[PDB]
């Protein structure tokens, strides 16, 4: 009675977060000077993103107004929300190494850049988030030991192990991708520089994003009386406002969407 108008807000959430995912779906589409070889890299994303709202908005909200479907139905939601957000968190993963590989110098290099191995390198990122998500549904069956949580949330250590994976290699990786980008681009003395300024905003928007989420996640995975049920809806949604925004974050540096967006 006291939180159903928040319950609204972030339903309305959703109408702006798909419509910007298919909207710069449908402008890589369309436009050959905006159909870069490397722009379908960034086009993984978007579609995960598109994916992440589906999947999570209304379900999610499902969980808020009402309290504590059955169990195939919540099962598929957690596998799909991990796979949607293990895909964005690599098709990140592979715009960074392919900003590393093509920004270091580029002698013997810029022929493992096409298309057929943009495709290859989502593909095989699509596949290894697949079998992230195969120990969702097999948890048991693979192991031996009304809510539906995760379903391996009395596993202290292999959550430990997952989240340390899956948050400090990608973002490790990452940092030391962008500050090598960042020293070639101080060397090299202005699209090479909207370009790192765009990988520094997303950047930005992750880490101040979902260092809440993470920093309170590794409180709870050694204690259990250290978070409210409170404490974490405000990180998971301000992780999804992240989600949100990158669309709109896209335009602020690389803003080439300037026809395609207002058509
Ligand atoms: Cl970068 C990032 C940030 C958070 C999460 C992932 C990736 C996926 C892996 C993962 C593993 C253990 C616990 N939580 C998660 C995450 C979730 C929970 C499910 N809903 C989406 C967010």
């Amino acid at each position: 009675p006291q939180l159903m108008p928040l319950v609204v807000v972030l339903s309305t959430i959703c109408l702006v977060t798909v419509g910007l995912n298919l909207l710069v779906l449908y402008a890589v589409r369309s436009e050959r000077k905006l159909h870069t070889v490397g722009n379908l890299y960034i086009v993984s994303l978007s579609v995960a993103d598109l994916i992440v709202g589906a999947v999570v908005m209304p379900m999610n909200i499902l969980y808020l107004l009402m309290s504590k479907l059955g169990r195939p139905l919540c099962l598929f939601w957690l596998s799909m929300d991990y796979v949607a957000s293990t895909a964005s968190i690599f098709s990140v993963f592979i715009l960074c190494i392919d900003r590393y590989r093509s920004v270091q110098q580029p002698l013997r290099y810029l022929k493992y850049r096409t298309k057929t191995r943009a495709s290859a390198t989502i593909l095989g990122a699509w596949f290894l988030s697949f079998l992230w998500v195969i120990p969702i549904l097999g948890w048991n069956h693979f192991m031996q030991q009304d809510k539906c949580e995760t379903d391996f949330y009395d596993v202290t250590w292999f959550k430990v192990m997952t989240a340390i994976i899956n948050f400090y290699l990608p973002t490790l990786l990452m940092l030391w991708f962008y500050a090598k980008i960042y020293k070639a681009v101080k060397r090299q003395l202005n699209r090479e520089r909207k370009a790192a300024k765009q990988l520094g905003f997303i950047m930005a928007a992750f880490i101040l994003c979902w260092i809440p989420y993470f920093i309170f996640f590794m409180v709870i995975a050694f204690c259990k009386n250290c978070c409210n049920e409170h404490l974490h809806m405000f990180t998971i949604w301000l992780g999804y406002i992240n989600s949100t925004l990158n669309p709109l974050i896209y335009p602020l540096c690389n803003e080439n969407f300037k026809k395609t967006f207002k058509r």
